[PDB]
């Protein structure tokens, strides 16, 4: 950031950037700064760019410290405000000055560092990269009995695939906390439950997917979903299915259909679907050309199915580095 | 506890306060200890009296500091392992002390000082007084009436005296939490339930009775169990109800027999039971003469029903300072 300050020294913006830089240099901390090398003094309206990129930097220093202090204690005292929280309340500024440049006829400029840097901004975010959770379904299965013996209501591993389809959805529109601080957990379970708590006390920005191994039926994208939502997980991320085993493969358009079919999903899915398709797996059980070949109607007909059912289908090729994988 | 400390000066003690004293003098903390202006030295096994009372010191000093800072500001760094946190924990070494010096034939000394300062303890506790919550049975009604409505389940207004019976019931022995954080709240929902909250936070030996006023029904006395153990009332006080116009004195022995009735509250009430006669709407809304009369007749009634039940009743009378009240 300090070299873009430096780069960014044009007098010229548009009334726009003009007022906002009146904005920053009005509340601009006449302090000493001292603790940055390069623009310590408090920077003049003259270099309007120089006024909103400083404020950027005092965000992004206020951004590192209070990660570092997260990470290398438990805890920060540094105020979220003093900070960039949104993946854009970073962008704006400098989506700003690149209007502002274009509009002076500074668009060769605005294509340089500001450019590379409004890149990175977009392409990288608050954490470099959106993080995964993979886990096997009998794990949540296991969870769910655990609630559900619990609960003195029966046992989910024991349910048929309906009941447990039934029993989700009836959870997931409903009301009413399920488990409590008194639920029976084993060291697997609470593991589970435990990254979902670590998820909901994470900024949304950081994760991805979470992709479920051994997945079979709906139950276990639904089961995902509520112990998510169960979990207090402010915003839940997407749930995807993970077929690897070769009959998996045969029969995942059928199930991915089933799911569709569920008016609740299809509706709060937002006509967005990911599902992984694994190649480990298959050339092992099976033989590579027979893998390779249900790979290919498995894609073909999983967009079968989602055109049927109006959903932007992306599929999660997990490719390794060898031809057998 | 200094004048304590001073007075506490004998040389004989048994084995057992001997062991203690050494105990104590061996995590003596060899520090200079200056912030008391008494008694700076760290004291010597010489005096074992004065040993253990000035670890009391310590417990009475991190005590008072934890509790300051917890009204002064909202915390308090003070760790609670400092602090004397059961009324009794206190009350150990100074029995000890009583033990010991009566041991040696120092009963007349045990008798002095130390004893009043045990009687004061025993007496006054942790909290000079132990405070009681009262508040209307509409109010609880109100905060159940929102969780039944807002649970999709119906209205706990409109409900029958038996309907709201079965549910709390089924709702106390049951294991799953009731609302949640999304229940919606009026400003007297959310200050009952905050009150809750509260007696959450506080210790157990702070808190006396929670009073019921206008209370006609057992679930008016199941509604308020079952609202302290949802708000995670660890040690739920007792509820007592408040009789006290002339109809719910006359009333009160057939609603308090149909309370003990309920055997899940009968046997969880411990063989003690507590309810409230009130003395100053009777004489108001009926004469002097008969409602001296009917609270008498209360009185008796009351006390036969306990007895029936085997119940040791304690009956609180609200008595005023005039002879109207
Ligand atoms: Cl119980």
């Amino acid at each position: 950031i300090e070299d873009l300050m430096f780069e960014m020294s044009m007098w010229r913006c548009n009334d726009e950037l003009r007022a906002r830089a009146d904005e920053v240099h009005a509340n601009s901390r006449k302090d000493a700064a001292k603790h940055y090398i390069e623009f310590w003094k408090s920077i003049p309206t003259t270099e309007p760019y120089r006024v909103i990129l400083g404020d950027v930097r005092d965000k992004l220093y206020h951004t590192r410290e209070r990660a570092h202090q997260l990470l290398s204690n438990g805890h920060s005292d540094v105020p979220v405000e003093a900070t960039f929280i949104n993946l854009e309340q970073f962008l704006e500024p400098l989506e700003l000055c690149y209007r502002s440049l274009c509009s002076c006829g500074d668009r060769p400029i605005a294509d340089g560092s500001l450019l590379d840097f409004l890149r990175q901004v977009s392409t990288f975010g608050l954490s470099l990269v959106r993080l995964d959770i993979r886990q096997e379904s009998d794990r949540h299965t296991d969870v769910l009995d655990a609630i559900t013996t619990h609960l003195d209501i029966g046992s989910y591993r024991e349910w048929s695939e309906e009941r447990r389809q039934e029993w989700l959805l009836s959870e997931l529109s409903g009301k009413r906390p399920l488990f409590g601080s008194d639920l029976p957990k084993t060291e697997e379970i609470a593991d589970v439950l435990d990254t979902f708590h670590v998820i909901a006390e994470l900024p949304a920005d950081s994760f991805g997917a979470y992709i479920i191994s051994m997945a079979t039926a709906p139950s276990d994208v639904l089961a995902v979903e509520l112990l998510q939502r169960e979990c207090r997980v402010k915003q839940p991320l997407r749930v995807v299915p993970l077929f690897e085993k070769l009959a998996d493969l045969e029969a995942a358009p059928a199930a991915v259909a089933r799911l569709f079919s569920v008016d609740w999903y299809k509706n709060r899915i937002n006509g967005k679907q990911e599902v992984m398709i694994g190649y480990s797996d298959s050339g092992k059980d099976a033989g590579r050309l027979s893998a390779a070949w249900q790979l290919y109607k498995a894609q073909e007909e999983l967009v079968k199915v989602a055109k049927e059912y109006g959903v932007k289908l992306t599929m999660f090729h997990g490719r390794g580095g060898t031809v057998g994988r």
